[PDB]
């Protein structure tokens, strides 16, 4: 049965956890919703809206006042549990908490972090280069995001090996452990780091954030719990997918690989264009006020799903979106990879550096890689799309 306020022509059954063809190609899968109305109602997953044209994706994603970030996901009970700070807050609450978190991730700090984050990326590269091949997802993409985390909070080097294992269970698969247990496992992982740094603040990421006030008052212990968790998680799944799609891109365009080994001065621009090119994040909102859009109305209560890839790769919003070209003059905030509006990734600057440093180490130190001849590339769906297997070969 469909609600009165949803025209029957807008009804689809698209399932956002498996768009069909998602395993073969994440983006085409999503891109099929372009041949249809700009805002449709999906009967899967308990019934919700999906934004399906870039103007709609972009406009709704900015409506932070009428579209709340509180449900977190379309899966009942998952928002209630994780309570991400800032990611799940509205209005003034969200303004207060965002300020010092943001300030923790300021340019000079990302910039200061460059050398250290590169060496990490390089060390991982070197542990693989002798092999002549690798499952890049499981051996690199899924492993660098946690390493960098370790380096952002500056854990002492002795501990890093023990803490990488501890951490590996929760970067991340699925995966028959409740939403509740998951959050317990990351709080337990994170807690020790929090005690040390609310006690003896250092100059790493968390200390910096934890010594700033929140609207005048000091962080409570639970808020730091919620905000740290949020930094951890916000930094793992998305970065890996991205680093993944970038290594993808290069295995399938060896000519870029040469453009880039020849013109390493071109890496920054290529990061920005690659990041516009392969965005795989999608978010939910819950309507707190009735919102008109695309000549229809979303009602208080309704859930809304926002795939960034229907903005960036909608040819109606960007010329030849599927072309990696170097003459757009597009500022990154003009596309929706890292989101839009009040909720726009605090970690933008850092991600972009992250990718750059990967390119710099991956293209400099490595020889010419390619896809393996007899192993497929496959991706997955959900909120953070990604490859689930990326077999890559090269002459050691
Ligand atoms: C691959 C790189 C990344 C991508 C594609 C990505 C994607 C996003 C997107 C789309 C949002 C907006 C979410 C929304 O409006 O619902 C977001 C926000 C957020 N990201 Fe990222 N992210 C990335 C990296 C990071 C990193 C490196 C960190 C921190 C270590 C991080 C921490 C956060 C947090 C806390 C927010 C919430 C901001 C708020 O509500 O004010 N992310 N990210
Ligand atoms: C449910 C969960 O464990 C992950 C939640 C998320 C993160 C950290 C990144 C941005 C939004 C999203 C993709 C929902």
């Amino acid at each position: 049965m469909i609600p009165a306020h949803v025209p029957a022509d807008r009804v689809v059954d698209f399932d956002i956890f498996n768009p069909p063809g998602v395993e073969q190609d994440y983006f085409a899968a999503w891109k099929t919703l372009l041949d249809g109305p700009g805002l449709v109602w999906s009967t899967a997953n308990g019934g919700h809206w999906i934004a399906a044209r870039g103007d709609v994706v972009r406009e709704l994603w900015g409506d932070a006042e009428r579209l709340s970030s509180q449900c977190l996901a379309v899966t009942p009970g998952l928002g209630k549990v994780m309570q991400f700070i800032p990611l799940q807050q509205d209005g003034a609450e969200h303004k207060a908490f965002r300020t010092p978190v943001m300030k923790g991730l300021a340019s000079r700090f990302v910039v200061a972090l460059e050398p250290k984050v590169q060496a990490v990326a390089r060390k991982l590269m070197e542990s693989l280069r002798p092999r002549g091949s690798c499952d890049f997802v499981s051996d690199f993409a899924e492993i660098l995001p946690l390493n960098i985390f370790l380096t952002l909070i500056d854990v002492p080097l002795e501990d890093r090996p023990r803490l990488r294992q501890l951490g590996v269970q929760l970067t991340r698969p699925d995966g028959s452990m409740t939403v509740e247990q998951l959050k317990q496992a990351a709080d337990d992982y994170l807690w020790p780091f929090i005690e040390k740094r609310m006690a003896q603040p250092g100059d790493d990421l968390f200390s910096r954030i934890l010594s700033e006030p929140v609207g005048g008052r000091p962080w409570t212990v639970d808020e730091a719990r919620r905000m740290c968790r949020n930094l951890l998680f916000g930094g793992l799944d998305t970065v890996a997918a991205m680093i993944g799609m970038v290594a993808l891109h290069l295995a399938r365009h060896p000519e870029d690989q040469r453009l880039l080994r020849e013109r390493p001065d071109l890496i920054p621009a290529a990061a920005d264009e690659l990041m516009r090119r392969y965005p795989t994040v999608a978010v939910s909102r819950n309507a707190v006020a009735d919102v008109d859009a695309d000549g229809v109305t979303i009602r208080k209560g309704d859930l809304v799903y926002l795939p960034s890839v229907l903005h960036n790769l909608d040819p109606a919003s960007f010329e030849a979106p599927e072309e990696v070209r170097f003459d757009r003059g597009l500022a990154p905030i003009r596309h929706t990879t890292m989101g839009v509006g009040a909720h726009r990734c605090v970690g933008a600057g850092l991600a972009r550096m992250e990718v750059i440093v990967f390119l710099r180490e991956w293209l400099g130190g490595m020889p010419e890689f390619a896809l393996a001849p007899d192993k497929a590339v496959t991706m997955k769906g959900g909120n953070v799309g990604a490859c689930t297997a990326l077999p890559l070969v090269w002459r050691a």
